[PDB]
């Protein structure tokens, strides 16, 4: 459930897992002390800002890797769109009935209008058993 990410792949903007949940990051900053990176986010579920440090580690000699997690990405088939929710299929076929669509740069009107236009896919991100359509793709 998890997607390990080299810090200095991570961007503005990216979706990270901080204090495990997933988050927009919004300012990377890199901590004095430490050399951690320190990424602040908006929960994509509750809107609350996280912040979280990389983990350093050292595999090999010289090698020093830092990470942040970032959620695992389910691409679902879009079966309806109604009341700002989708009907959504996984891969095996098992139907979301009441999938919510993330506010983030209106993405239900852009899921709608590619909807509209069978190969639309909802990218979805899950927390503690909740799913949340956050990005797509065609």
């Amino acid at each position: 459930n998890t997607v390990s990410i080299p810090c200095h792949h991570i961007r503005l903007g990216d979706i990270l897992l901080l204090q495990g949940r997933p988050c927009q990051v919004i300012r990377i900053s890199t901590s004095a002390a430490t050399g951690q990176h320190r990424y602040l986010g908006v929960d994509l579920f509750t809107k609350e800002l996280r912040e979280e440090s990389s983990s350093i580690s050292t595999p090999s000699p010289s090698v020093v890797v830092q990470t942040m997690c970032g959620p695992v990405f389910k691409q679902y088939r879009v079966l309806d769109m109604q009341a700002g929710h989708i009907v959504a299929m996984t891969e095996t076929g098992d139907v979301k009935q009441n999938l919510p669509v993330s506010e983030q740069s209106n993405l239900y009107e852009r899921l709608q209008r590619a909807f509209e236009s069978g190969s639309v896919r909802a990218l979805v991100v899950s927390d503690n058993g909740r799913e949340l359509v956050c990005d797509m793709a065609v």
